[PDB]
């Protein structure tokens, strides 16, 4: 069975009890909410049919709440029309929100446009068609000169490469939506534009002023100033999620694909989780197949050692979303079944005890390693190994066991206690026969934390089923 | 600088001296001619131009004649019209070349077309567009079951998934095609379609009756049968180009992956040059920057190792050639600098030397190999290494010099003469030296064989600049 | 503080409990009791002696017996004196016990003597002192030509290189030594001459008779025969005994050193104890301090990794029995400390052992705590020469005894072990409690959870 | 074949032509000259004896000489009687050299005893055998308090621990010994009681005026302020003889053996020749075979990887020469024959060498073929303990004798070497001449090109 795991944008067509559970069939493991669109009402309904699935079937699933964030934009047109921007023009935007726009100037939501850029910065215009370079900034205005021709639309993206936009870390809409998401007890919430320690903080702060305190944070990386920023980032995250279409308007084309790998191998290393996100399989939202190039995408993500791939209008509005999803399993599994354990500051001791843990695993040719954890980090601090065998990760809190969804190669297992190391041995072998992913005279590796607070990995035991 | 090498289509819009003096300049290495267009005199101009430029500039290049190969194709249609094929109805190709095709027959050009296929085969026509269903073969015709809408137009491609195909190894203009290779003298042929070691071998038997016995054969591996005879069509040819778009028609789309990465490995191993093909940049044919996705897919290509990456319709007749070539050193560049050495069957004395000559030369902080060769050999043994260090290849053979220049990270360099192990030393710090690879002070590993024949290398010496 | 285990042979000098309690604190571990030499009633009350001590000082130490093997040895002489044999002469033995002997023939211990040789064989006299060929065998008579000059004495012992000597591996006459040793209840057996596994299993057959199952069987190493056979008399036994002065006896002296390295590495990697004894410190049964030569052969048997060494009459019968084993101590305290952990071990308990003592040594751990009923899992962890020191817990006396005789292991009898959770709670105070570890320090703590006696398989890793 | 090499102190008994043949033959390298016993005319004759050995049978050897060092001795006693000293009693030590001994009073070779002594220094008398402490020095008198029983005899070393003796190096007395060496082309001087680097640089000082720049100098190990000083003493020396015994006398008993050890190890990292001496088969200058410990011990030694062992009585004064050199013989290749590779290493020739040898593992080449000037190529290579034989090429006959010393090499002499290409047809040819490899075997061959002599940087890879 494949190790990687699946996050679907659900949307109307896929929304269903009856749709919800093929997905789950086909390997869908998360189910995205884009808060880009939708209202509360309908939200709402989505998780619950979710819900029912899972109650009904026993089958489980992580819910992630994904937020629009704050944006730049440029404003309406004159008569709504086009207009024909020409390489060499002048082209001008202002931050008075009333200015009608023409072939000459546009209004942009923005009101730090003029105060961020500077003289010879780029600006890009509905997500990079049009560039644009700035001469003079005057007043309410930024003066640029065009550089290529393109058609202006109303209400289009604006992307600043490398320029640290002092949008605030959350969009109003986007305070309400995590007040929602804290209503829902949903399990991540993905905060997007993600450029600093300080945007993290804040989410941090408005979910636990609302009783999310338990709902881990995944930072969407999408820009230079992010990159940047990564490691502090992710030391203040739950997880992050790479964001390559936003990635690939904002930095040097030849970058992107390092940006990618180097955050999935920090992530890695951090024992956080980490997505690989946006033009996975998009071609399918016309296509009931994949193209090679983008299959070929996604199994060099798995091989860079991501937790999850995620589907976005494939699975939410195309017309191929089952394809979609199960063709995604089946490079899944393909993938996976190929790679192979990764056993390599002062040594700590959960870094020992789980990499001797996967080491001795491996030497004995075990099936299966059953994690005893309450937050999930044990569990995740064997992933990090990528060990050949399947995580059964026992844990006494709901929360924890929706969250592990999303780890790589770990099937959660909610129990309703564990009262001591020995009576921990005697249940895991229990439910390690009971999963069917080990038989009897099977080796298995039990790993948890005996006399020590929670947070701390200290013990291996080896047994036979 | 760059290790990855640059293979480059050349078309009318790149044929001209001042074009390819730019080509060279940004990047390319390898001129491919190919051969499903142009005459012999318009070749025959390309290859003078590219001559002309080489002895002018003193730039090293070489020439690659890519064959057109043999192929199944539909025919013509009523009134030159396409027509409308639908999901679930029945539709023939017959063998018969005289027939005027309609919505329910088509010509096809291989007589074999009935005596190769099964009742229960797929039929794919355009380039994967339509897929059909044999349901009986009977005398001239296949009847099959159209499984998904399309337009068919005259003198399509035909596919035939998983089938073993009877099409001759060379088609007869292929065949005079080579002879004019042997005319011109070129340094490669990339034979098309090879399916099995015989194929290999009438290639090679139609070269050396031309005298071109010296003329290296790279086979294109484009469909199941070549994949399935792999290892023996490697073992008969000197190098390989995997060919992404069409093993994309012809085998599950999770394995091209796979199967790029394995030729890949296989090759390497074998010491034999791989060029990795199509679908690289072709959004530049029509725009001036490539996409991030097929940004990444080169940058995995070159980190899964191959020798070379190609161009074709971006540099033969594409808006932006230059561009193309411009971004595609970058990403060889940006790319090469990120990979290490990989120093790891009774072991041969070649192989024992030259992994120990790049150990040396690693543990030493060597810039430079200077390698002794004939034929190439020993240059491609120490490449397969993946060194550090710029391998300097010294020749007295020119085509030699030309065919590596194929080979990743090796600087090819034609001299007189070498007329003892120490007069080599002596030539190569020498050489060293001139080409401003090394400076004074530095460690050079010199690589060579001494009384030995030709094709084994036995001897590495450290010198000092 | 040293890992090397020292055992001693006590004897006439060293047997009170004064000198027992100095012996102790200058670094025995062991006594050995030679059945050669008193009767029953002193060697009960050398037991007592040494279990007042331990009772009294609360410290540890094991108790080896050592069971008498199928010897020969050449008996009386006129009027005591040596008589010199000449290269070429006659000489003849009898089996005729009422014979004095004289320069042309000497009586033997044993019956057998004529049946068991064959013309052409080799006979050795006194370690090999003198060698004579078979050349007749008539009545009780064995006639052989000498083959080197050599002066004869009394009651020598005799080596009959590549012949099987018929006697049992335990005579009549020797087993009631083996049943004082059950009564008295001894840790260890060693065995002397075992030539072969079926003396080994004649051995237990014969504890297991007499309440003596739990007791650990030392084979003796001492004869080319036994080398022959040294796979499987180990595989049967509980440990070893490189006897190499006595087996120098028989085989080439080139290839004794070699014997001894083989035979302590197989050792150790069965994990079963091994003692390398025989010709240690013997210039100090005369001397107050040892040669150089002997230092150097003392600290190669440690590299070798030996368990412990043993003095036999430097400690028994000499003059500075307090000075061996203090100058002893030394030696192993300064040779253990520069040995390193050996990391390379598959079987659960040998993977879970190998990884705890990777896993200390990566932490830096000064101990590993061992839970052990029969003394498996503690010899488990020390086959990799940890650097920590193993503190094992167990709840049977004999095995807290007996891992007195394994290297770099200090047992702590316990009440009880109830579970795998106790076990670490237990561990941690008796770590601190030791003294061989303070807050602060890392342990890791080795076990059997949920699974029999003998197999070992789980390691955790604790802050005290 | 052994690859560890024998130094045979040459005497009475073996000085011959048909001794040394058959010395050579049961496995001697070298011959050493100790320039104690008999005058000049001796010393040249056994020099020409060896050399017409040589000459007449083909078979090569080396030359090596000892210089005497600063010693101090004991002198005559009364009647030439051994005297008892009891512990506690006032011994005194007189400079005067005309005063006859007893048990009050001795004399001593050096008139700067009362000098170089202070109140509370240490005096060891014969080779330690007694101990005495410096109570108060007086004119031409060193009076002492005797530590321990013991009796003294005449002309007895003496030993100073922690004292530096004022003595130079090379005295004027001995320094003749040396030019007699230069005069004779000796290939090493073993120098004795190397105290620390400026010795060895007066010895070098003295070879070179007289002719001697190429005669190697090996310093003598002997005593605690040469060990204090070893690492300088080795980067000045060619090489290192670890005198044992000696250096036992002042130093901790249980130090000795990773003394030795120590040295060895730094020798074979340095690229530089150890020789093992002293006390190896001293019991076979009385018997015909030597003792389990004393073969235990050189096989030790050879493990811990000395260029070569060292007879000194053995063969130059006792009765069993010959059966001396054979058994070292034995134990050397039974010992040699289980040693592996060490293929840990940057310096071009140190990447080139370890390189070489590795390769020549890979391809189970028999020999690597080196070509030389002055030694340091075969040496670098042995460094590795390679498997195959080292094949050395020189022009330079003072190096084809003094690669004799070093362990697994076998030096030819030839006419010249005039390229890289030249140096591979000519070792190929040579190395199927030797018998060492055969048709269709791998060579290595390793040599300098295109650098000037002390760099090696070329390896290559040839069939025969």
């Amino acid at each position: 069975m494949k190790k990687t795991k699946i996050v679907c944008t659900i949307g109307p067509k896929t929304e269903s009890e009856e749709m919800l559970a093929k997905m789950l069939d086909a390997g869908m493991n998360v189910m995205r909410l884009n808060f880009s669109h939708g209202d509360y009402a309908e939200h709402g309904q989505r998780i619950q049919n979710l819900r029912n699935v899972m109650s009904k079937t026993g089958k489980t699933a992580a819910i992630l709440l994904d937020t629009k964030g704050p944006e730049i934009r440029t404003m309406k047109l004159e008569g709504g029309n086009d207009v024909s921007l020409k390489a060499g023009q002048t082209f001008t935007f202002t931050t008075d929100k009333s200015v009608i726009g023409n072939s000459e100037m546009v209004a942009v939501t923005y009101e730090g446009f003029t105060t961020d850029l500077s003289v010879g910065n780029t600006v890009l215009v509905d997500d990079g068609l049009i560039g644009m370079e700035v001469t003079a900034i005057e007043g309410n205005k930024v003066i640029c000169k065009v550089l290529n021709n393109g058609d202006l639309g109303e209400n289009k993206g604006v992307n600043l490469p490398g320029v640290s936009i002092a949008l605030p870390a959350l969009a109003e809409k986007d305070k309400q939506d995590l007040i929602f998401g804290c209503e829902q007890g949903v399990d991540f919430v993905a905060a997007s534009f993600i450029r600093k320690r300080s945007d993290v903080i804040e989410i941090r702060e408005h979910l636990k002023a609302h009783g999310g305190e338990n709902i881990h944070i995944i930072s969407k990386i999408e820009n230079q100033e992010g990159l940047n920023n990564f490691d502090e980032i992710l030391e203040a995250s739950d997880g992050i999620m790479v964001a390559r279409g936003d990635l690939g308007v904002e930095i040097p084309v030849e970058e992107v694909i390092f940006a990618q790998k180097m955050m999935i191998e920090k992530c890695i290393r951090a024992r956080k989780v980490v997505i690989t996100a946006t033009q996975m399989l998009d071609s399918m939202i016309k296509n009931p197949r994949p193209t090679r190039a983008e299959a070929g995408d996604v199994a060099n993500t798995i091989l860079d050692g991501t937790d999850a791939v995620m589907l976005s209008g494939e699975s939410a509005k195309g017309k191929y979303p089952l394809e979609a999803v199960s063709i995604m399993a089946t490079i899944c599994e393909r993938t996976d079944r190929v790679m192979n354990s990764r056993l390599e500051r002062k040594l700590r001791i959960t870094e020992a005890v789980c990499r001797g843990a996967v080491e001795t695993a491996e030497k004995l040719d075990a099936p299966l390693i059953v994690v005893a954890t309450q937050g999930g980090k044990s569990a995740r601090a064997v992933r990090k190994y990528f060990p050949d065998a399947t995580i059964l990760a026992l844990t006494t809190n709901e929360k924890t066991a929706h969250q592990l969804v999303l780890s790589k190669g770990v099937v959660p297992q909610l129990v309703k206690e564990i009262t001591s190391t020995d009576d921990f041995y005697r249940l895991g072998k229990e439910l390690a026969l009971q999963s069917g992913l080990a038989h009897k005279g099977d080796v298995v590796v039990m790993v948890s934390g005996a006399l020590v607070p929670s947070g701390t990995t200290n013990t291996a035991s080896v047994h036979v089923l």
